[PDB]
């Protein structure tokens, strides 16, 4: 229920991690 | 003490990293 | 557990956060 | 044990912050 919902919270965190480790593989390559 | 407070706690964690991701994606591009 | 351990993980992150806040004003200054 | 696992998910996510954060301060 509310524990469902924080599980997609963290997942969608984990989301934003990546996108963020990404971001700055490219600015550290460029 | 409520499950609702930590998935509101993760949701605001969840739109900052967001932000950063936005902020990292516009320094890539300079 | 627990409810106190979970509250600690949360204000630990919003302070790295807040760190990271302040690296990236200074990146852009 | 519910409680425990997200406790270790948000002490992993303080961590990947803390490695980000280094990251961030080494650019350029």
């Amino acid at each position: 229920g509310e524990l469902a919902a924080i599980k997609q919270e963290l997942a969608a965190i984990k989301k934003e991690l990546a996108a963020i480790k990404w971001e700055l593989a490219a600015i550290k390559q460029g």
